[PDB]
């Protein structure tokens, strides 16, 4: 079973993502220039969100020695921990490791205990550290995003063997493309010096780039793989799915948001359950041209509805029907009026939609999955 | 909890913001052109306003040497202060330090004056100046707009180390976007020679471009972040929030106002407190078209009311009810013609709105927070 | 502090302002078309007015050489003056100077003396002219409308220095916007040749444009900034404020007034003082529609009064009260007709209005301010 989240959301003039030169990210979809928000940016925004705070635990750092020292307390051993990691296969540059390590935060205590003892030697300590690190995949974010870890074989102890360090990713996120011709705008700014002086000019002259676009975002969650990655913790998987839905609905990339407060909520969310992943990005091969008698978001939702109906009637007509839930805020933008039956339900509340998804998944109340907390 | 201010404001034909070409700033929202005011323009108008004057601590200058020069001694500006600033990592070019330095106005300034004037030897005054600059952080405007500063490492000596200079901004300001399609108009002007000492000419002929629009404004002040940035001074943070709320309404951008006076106060302000920021800019993804039986402001407020009601009943109804206050001048424009009590209170005065906002902040009255600074 | 002037004027069918194509100026306010009179036209109408002639101590010119020659006398200093200006930072590549020097003061005799002084070098004479451009520091129109010139860098070698020239004007004038939907109309006219011919007779075919509108104007004078720009002299500032009020009350643009005489006077003037500028243009976001039992002027004034009441009751601060004077000819349109008095006092004649403004602003009177002849 796959959980497919299709989102149509319009943003205020902003620069959520940019490259080295500072311009908003762009893509060429359908032969025309579009506005792009990278999947990594949406993944980080969802991961570092209030709705996903409880299901954290995965830390991706090159400064593992600092964490080991902080957990161990006032016992020094930072240099010896760094050397243990060095023998394990993580060379340092100056003070941090040369490569990032993804690991559960609950095993920092195990690493600190393993480092702190004096009975263990150096090869044994490195082997134990590697064993602990490779087995720390219980965090929900590690389950969703995955992990790969290739230690430096050349700069590693000969008598240190690594177990399997990769975890399958249960979440697939596509780059957020725009539904129309994305035109960029240049903002001419100036920095003013408060001190009058004698120049009577400006502190700095520069060029800022921003763009506003209606974005189509696609998410895919593998329920069986998410359950397997958590070792059968079905309740934790349901909590992860619900909090992921709430986050993806309720948080935005934090890029230049102090000057571009683009905090717009999605105008329509389609949640569909199927055994194969289907992306409705081809609904917007034609860039949406705004007409006077309609609205850009309404036109995008109508095109999406037409493509969804075409896909349902031409690809998913079997003995197994596809059940999908359509969410709009207070049913502001429904699906196409020509069908009015594409979605199984038309929910007007985000919490109700989350509850419906959880109930359909395996039968799950939001309260009884939020109730799993440590205190 | 976040203090967010939504404003509907209609402006007279004016040029509040323009680019290097002189054209009023614009943007494409909803696929259609919109008149735009940059966020930094509103931020500086608030920062350089009379309601924010009591909390204006901070320079953001490239002439720190001139500020330190203000002592009686006049043999420490051109050589001494310039050398110490260069050794701190601030390159010099034409009696200015190239890049801006945001820093507290009075106290860290006279500390840097004391550091620069004799004693403590040489090659170490750069350390003291860097330490005082990187640690000030105590300013309502720095607490709101943030600070971010990396000195150039090529000129600075390797014996000087810089602490954390960046601070996290507690204020988010969105660009003001028109609720309708932009209508940029060209004004044709001439400049007339007073004395006819030659043939019957005119003088200078030019091009003036202006526009009139109804703007939707968005603000967001993080209360916990603002308190943290001010070293836990809750009274100073409350004063900052109240003064910002007053300024966002009572001051306008200071562009071509000598010829385009657009001193129109907003006809609708919506202040709601919430733990997550939501911007009601999608209320105007469909541009507002004026009908004969209404005006632009009322239609914009009605669309905003519809979007706000949709957000409230479509994103959270139980648990937190999202306390929100709606303000119009003498209740001139109600938030929609539907059933009332959509907002917690309807306030017809800006001072009572500030009082209610500060009361919800934790009960600090507007009278006694002015003594914080 | 700030002196705010709001007036409502109904104009007879005319073309007071026009663009390069001949059409009357228009603006899109509130989503609907409006008739517009540009702020610079109002500023010149006030500046070049009979009432504002005792303070016309300013001249904006490019032919400063002609003024220097006239002041000097029969002595020929035109070529020398143009050379001095060219090395001062006013280039001249043809028979026309491309810069509007707005010194405008009475200190042109000083410049003439510099040019005719046959004892100093041309570079230092240019420096003396340059550093006497800046210190005009006089004339009320400089204070109301400032300067910005900063010569050129393609000339004016670095051996010649310059001082600050900006004035930071103390007057803000808004564009006059109609309180209703603009109604642009077309006039059909011909040349009407004198001598008869065999045919009917038609000299030339053309189209003329005009409109009639009720205009709301906005003025704002910063008292402290106006005094600072004049380096004290509160009497001169009071005279300037009074003359500006009188001129704005009785002056109109001279655009096409020979054939479209529209010398109408305001139906009501609201003079109100506070510390921050307030514009009542949003009173007319909804255009004024014609009602059978009413007229355009009275409906416009009623809408203005409603918006002013809403603003006063919506932005009231106890420590800084906002008061104001309402004037209408012999109280033709009462502001507070029903039950209350929105304005502090209703004034029937303009002279007592200007007297109230003067004796509130500094306690001055309209009589003894005229003695400041120079």
């Amino acid at each position: 079973m796959l959980i497919e989240i299709h989102m149509i959301q319009n943003h205020s003039p902003a620069n959520l993502n940019r490259d080295d030169l500072g311009a908003p990210k762009t893509c060429y979809f359908g032969g025309v220039l579009r506005s792009r928000i990278s999947s990594q940016c949406i993944k980080r925004s969802i991961r570092t969100s209030n709705d996903f705070k409880a299901l954290l635990g995965g830390v991706r750092t090159r400064r593992l020695a600092d964490l080991i020292q902080q957990e161990a307390g006032e016992t020094e051993c930072w240099k010896k921990a760094q050397e243990i990691l060095n023998k394990c296969g993580f060379k340092n540059k100056d003070d941090n490791t040369k490569m990032l390590v993804f690991m559960s935060k609950d095993k920092i205590k195990d690493l600190a205990r393993i480092v702190l003892d004096n009975s263990l030697g150096l090869t044994e300590a490195a082997q134990q550290v590697a064993n602990v690190i490779a087995q720390a995949t219980l965090a929900p974010d590690i389950a969703l995003c995955g992990r790969m870890l290739e230690p430096n074989d050349k700069d590693k102890d000969k008598k240190v063997k690594w177990s399997n360090t990769t975890v399958e990713a249960a979440l697939q996120v596509a780059h957020a493309i725009s539904t129309h011709i994305a035109r960029p705008e240049i903002d001419y700014f100036v920095a003013a010096d408060d001190v009058p002086g004698e120049d009577a000019g400006a502190g700095h002259i520069g060029e800022s780039m921003f763009a506003s676009a209606c974005f189509y975002k696609y998410f895919s969650i593998d329920w069986e793989q998410l359950v397997k990655n958590l070792k059968g913790d079905t309740n934790l998987a349901a909590h992860t799915v619900g909090a992921f839905l709430l986050a993806a609905a309720k948080t935005n990339p934090s890029g230049k948001q102090n000057s571009f407060a683009a905090h717009n909520y999605p105008d329509g969310i389609l949640v569909e359950f199927k055994n194969s992943p289907i992306s409705y990005a081809n609904a917007f091969v034609r860039p949406v041209s705004v007409v006077k008698e309609s609205d850009l978001v309404e036109q995008s939702i109508g095109q999406l509805s037409n493509y969804v109906n075409d896909i349902r009637l031409g690809y998913y007509d079997e003995q197994s029907p596809v059940i999908g839930f359509w969410f709009s805020p207070n049913n502001r933008y429904p699906l196409g009026y020509k069908h009015s039956k594409l979605a199984s339900r038309n929910i007007g509340n985000l919490n109700e939609l989350v509850g419906a998804v959880l109930d359909y998944i395996g039968g799950f109340k939001w309260e009884e999955v939020q109730k799993s907390k440590a205190y």
